[PDB]
């Protein structure tokens, strides 16, 4: 028995500097570190993690870091998910569902 290894969390600051800078596929994933349904989506990106995690690597942000999004409209929880090819932006779906919702990421991105 064993799990993947191809998952790393960035920074805020060295955010662009890392998946503009790989011209790689990279997928980045917004919540808040407080946020609410933690457990409904905490097998998903596991799972969603390492499913497409060989195909490109995938990250999550700290609202912690970037409050100003989620203060925006008042909001504790985010759970959006983001895609990034080749440094720009190719898919954007928000809303902590079930794993078959993000699954869609890589049956659209690949």
């Amino acid at each position: 028995m064993s799990e993947d290894s191809a998952t790393v969390a960035v920074t805020d600051d060295s955010f662009s500097t890392d998946v503009l800078g790989s011209s790689k596929p990279v997928l980045v994933d917004f919540w808040a570190t407080w946020c609410g349904p933690c457990k409904m989506v905490a097998p998903v990106l596991e799972e969603i993690a390492a499913e497409k995690g060989d195909q490109l690597t995938v990250a999550k942000i700290d609202v912690d870091a970037n409050p100003a999004t989620a203060r925006d409209f008042q909001v504790v929880s985010i759970p959006t998910m983001i895609l990034f090819k080749d440094g720009a932006p190719v898919k954007r779906i928000v809303g902590a569902k079930g794993k078959a919702a993000l699954l869609r990421e890589l049956s659209d991105a690949l």
